[PDB]
């Protein structure tokens, strides 16, 4: 049902920022608002309770072994009325349907010194947030835009905006 766009790295290495930079560009781009269209908890079983029709749904720290929490809540993923949600999961590790897994770091430039984590204050001043060219985004063993990621997964909806998977999967045999 939902496509799911997994966001991972370290702790303070801009997978969180992404996560909301990512879910304002898709609302931006289907002509919504961004603070009432995300919808973002801590990964929980009762994380779909508060739900209330976000176009864009936040799984954050999935984690103390969370994966199999977090599997139900997409495999059970309600509607919404425009039907799914996108899914953007955070998480510190990666690791079976289809899904986009990025891993998120600071680019050379803006990793702080002292710590590896991403220097905001820097790349706020370096104009570097509005398309958060701050960050690295590692995609399929190569480096990514914010904006190609965004690109990838509006498509891939207007693909399935389609209803042409069943035949996708007879012309792939």
């Amino acid at each position: 049902e939902p496509v799911v766009c997994y966001l991972y790295g370290k702790r303070g290495g801009g997978k969180s920022l992404t996560s909301i930079a990512l879910a304002t560009k898709i609302c931006k781009h289907y002509g919504v608002e961004p603070e009432k269209n995300i919808y973002t908890k801590p990964v929980a079983s009762d994380y779909w309770d508060g739900y209330s029709g976000q176009l864009v749904c936040i799984i954050d720290d999935i984690g103390d072994e969370d994966w199999s929490d977090f599997c139900q809540l997409v495999s059970g993923c309600p509607m919404r009325l425009n039907s799914s949600p996108f899914i953007i999961a955070t998480s510190n590790w990666s690791n079976r349907r289809l899904h986009f897994k990025v891993e998120v770091k600071p680019a050379s430039f803006f990793k702080n010194p002292h710590n590896d984590m991403l220097n905001v204050n820097l790349a706020k001043t370096n104009d570097a947030i509005k398309d958060m060219s701050c960050v690295d985004l590692i995609m399929d063993g190569h480096n990514v835009s914010l904006m190609d990621l965004l690109s990838s997964l509006v498509m891939t909806v207007e693909i399935r905006k389609q209803n042409m998977t069943e035949f996708m999967e007879l012309w792939s045999q």
